[PDB]
């Protein structure tokens, strides 16, 4: 029998336990095969607080593809549904083992609670902003990052549910575009990715209940670290707002605002592109210091150069603003 890891997190100060379940792609030809989480490199600490996700794991066979994980309700049949509007989501993260061209992602999508066919325990029904038909839905990329760069993105789609038209580029910010010393793997950076830090995201609503602002802050060494003010259309912005989204060539927050009312699934996906330059949008050119079109950045080479590449997430908390 499959033994899904239990991840304990905090919802308005109360200890909630969710199950961790891996995507159907990893479950063999039926897509409903059992997962050995030790073999896919997915570990929760004894205290239930820390999730370790490895890119490459060798046991009696070799996991070379990291993992896409969903938070599953304790019922073991439905995804753990969240509505982040008027909430803040915070987690502690160790990014120190994530080189250029890897993507440690923690995000939400408007997947159906039951997945494809009331079978969420098998990690079915995935959708995101890059999909088509049943594979297309609103995507809130809270976290897509390595030790060298990070991006926050809202991908509004209309209509909501599956199969809408999506902003594939998203309303997004990467602090490197404004300040190349904000985020990186030494004490020379405002956020030192060689050491653990807290990622805080506020999903601010208006009186009417519409999502109006997405605010990113970091905490490290007890210091609260705001994101650099970003220039778009000659104006400075300190958060994702409809004005910023418009000015920066993204779609506004409105599609996402409607979508979050349906409930989202929390996705934890550690991945690398099979193509050289597949992650350059995140961490190369004006988005980060990483080598562009790096053949060594392709998954198969990355896992050979950095066989211990992994992410740790701790103390996931969702709190009402
Ligand atoms: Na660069």
């Amino acid at each position: 029998g499959e033994q899904r890891p239990k991840w304990t997190w905090e919802l308005d100060g109360k200890a909630v336990t969710s199950l961790i379940t891996q995507d159907t792609v990893s479950r063999g030809t039926t897509g409903k095969g059992d997962i050995d989480y030790n073999a896919t490199g997915v570990l929760v600490s004894e205290d239930g607080k820390t999730l370790t996700q490895r890119m490459r794991t060798m046991t009696t066979w070799e996991n070379k593809w990291g993992s896409r994980l969903y938070l599953l309700n304790a019922d073991g049949q439905n995804y753990e549904m969240v509505d982040l509007k008027g909430k803040e989501l915070a987690f502690d993260v160790d990014m120190s083992a994530l080189p250029c061209s890897i993507n440690a992602a923690l995000y939400t999508v408007e997947m159906a609670k039951g997945g494809a066919s009331n079978d969420a325990q098998y990690g079915t029904g995935y959708c995101d902003a890059q999909g088509s038909g049943s594979g297309a839905c609103n995507e809130l990329d809270i976290w897509e990052a390595n030790s060298a760069a990070t991006q926050l993105a809202v991908h509004s789609c209309t209509p909501a549910g599956r199969g809408g038209t999506c902003d594939t580029g998203g309303c997004n910010d990467n602090p490197y575009r404004t300040d190349k010393t904000f985020y990186g793997s030494s004490e020379k950076f405002a956020v030192d990715t060689s050491k653990p830090f807290t990622v805080v995201t506020q999903f601010v609503t208006g009186a009417g209940g519409a999502l109006t602002e997405v605010i990113r802050t970091y905490v490290q060494g007890g210091k609260t670290i705001p994101t650099p003010a970003v220039t778009a259309g000659g104006n400075q912005y300190t958060s994702l707002t409809n004005a910023y989204c418009s000015a920066s060539g993204g779609k506004p927050l409105d599609g996402m605002s409607t979508s979050l009312d349906a409930g989202h699934v929390i996705v934890v996906s550690l991945w690398a592109s099979d193509d050289a330059g597949g992650m350059d949008w995140l961490d190369s050119g004006n988005n980060g210091p990483c080598a562009a079109n790096d053949p060594d950045g392709a998954r198969e080479q990355l896992i050979k150069k950095y066989p211990e590449a992994l992410v740790k997430y701790s103390n996931l908390r969702i709190t009402t603003l």
